């Protein structure tokens, strides 16, 4: 489903997003908008490596969730990939939780780095009453 920014805003503070290991809501915000346009239904094949990225976070197929057809899939999240394609997102939430405490943190997806990263990003949450 497409989420409405402020609907999303408010169903991230709920599942415990905001301040998870120190990310803000308007860095997942900026996030979720760059990697997806807060779709859970988006998906991305990389030819190159084989993998793709599910979901409204667009978390990758080798390393965090299994799809079966990805070679050297780790599993991190012990998740189907098709539990992020789902309307209700709370398994992609548990996931990028996982993702994050890695020390690398939120800069592990570089779309992050790219767009959201030294910028302000306070107009993701403005209005939204979080």
């Amino acid at each position: 489903k497409v989420f409405e920014r402020c609907e999303l805003a408010r169903t991230l503070k709920r599942l415990g997003m905001d301040g998870y290991r120190g990310i803000s809501l308007a860095n997942w915000m900026c996030l979720a908008k760059w990697e997806s346009g807060y779709n859970t239904r988006a998906t991305n094949y990389n030819a190159g490596d084989r993998s793709t990225d599910y979901g409204i976070f667009q978390i990758n197929s080798r390393l965090w969730c299994n799809d079966g057809k990805t070679p050297g899939a780790v599993n991190a999240c012990h998740l189907s990939c098709s539990a992020l394609l789902q309307d209700n997102i709370a398994d992609a939430v548990a996931c990028a939780k996982r993702v994050v405490r890695d020390p690398q943190g939120i800069r592990a997806w570089v779309a992050w780095r790219n767009r959201c990263q030294n910028r302000d990003v306070r107009q993701y949450v403005q209005g939204c009453g979080v």
